[PDB]
């Protein structure tokens, strides 16, 4: 499974969606996940993140790890996303800032 990260929340680019083969992203206010059971390891997605925020699970960095359980919990809550569609308004003010979990919405 590759995993999305703490530089998506409050970006949420969706240009990772459109690459995807399997549309296995789903969608929260501020944020995507990937759903690890549906998510082929492709790798199509990571080159296109903007925010640089998805990685191979085993990629993870240390310090992120809470977010590969956490794509798995939220995959399951969330809405299907497909289609990409405009970056949050502020996008590139929080491009980069760190610890922006603080910040997710459910
Ligand atoms: S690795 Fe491939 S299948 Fe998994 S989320 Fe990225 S684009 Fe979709
Ligand atoms: S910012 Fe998030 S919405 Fe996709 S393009 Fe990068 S993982």
């Amino acid at each position: 499974a590759f995993v999305v990260t703490d530089n998506c929340i409050k970006c949420k680019y969706t240009k990772c969606v459109e690459v995807c083969p399997v549309d296995c992203f789903y969608e929260g206010p501020n944020f995507l996940v990937i759903h690890p059971d549906e998510c082929i390891d492709c790798a199509l997605c990571e080159p296109e993140c903007p925010a640089q925020a998805i990685f191979s699970e085993d990629e993870v960095p240390e310090d992120m790890q809470e977010f590969i359980q956490l794509n798995a919990e939220l995959a399951e809550v969330w809405p299907n996303i497909t289609e990409d569609k405009d970056p949050l308004p502020d996008a590139e003010d929080w491009d980069g800032v760190k610890g922006k979990l603080q910040h997710l919405e459910r």
